[PDB]
DNA sequence: GCCTGCAGGC
DNA sequence: GCCTGCAGGC
């Protein structure tokens, strides 16, 4: 993918939230930032808590469209991400 | 404790220790358990579940004797039941 | 228990 | 692409 963001149920509960540091627990609802590496070719995600994502700032205006993952998460959080970004 | 197993092989790196053929993933497959004197826990010897058969493994009934048997699709519960008579 | 193949994290 | 955890084999 080439899209700038990413949602999708922990696969692991090894991630560590780029803002607070916590670990995110597995099929917790998780936000990444998709960032370049330098160490080699390809996307990385930087992952955050669902609420830690929304408080470091994001004018995203269609989730549907911009996040990728977005359409395979259950309904009610399809919802869940549609109202926190409108917000 | 039931010495035997019958399940989907979890993966397809397992060998049949009668023919030594690999197992498929997800095929039906059957252990005779044993106890490791290394560690607690027991390890399986798979084979292909016709394999089994060959090598002298004798199960009257299923259902009491092999761990995994009830969660085992209907129709290789059957499969299962009647080689085991036969 | 040890190994290994690979999924997940980075 | 490197590191590690872990499921699955034995
Ligand atoms: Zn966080
Ligand atoms: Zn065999």
């Amino acid at each position: 993918s080439d899209k700038l963001y990413r949602v999708e149920y922990a696969k692991s509960g090894r991630a560590s939230c780029k803002k607070c540091s916590e670990s995110i627990p597995k099929d917790s609802l998780r936000m990444a930032i998709m960032v370049q590496s330098p160490m080699f070719d390809g996307k990385v995600p930087h992952w955050y808590h669902f609420s830690c994502f929304w408080k470091v700032g994001h004018s995203i205006r269609h989730p549907d469209v911009e996040v990728d993952g977005f359409s395979e998460l259950r309904w009610d959080d399809q919802q869940k991400v549609k109202k926190t970004a409108e917000a």
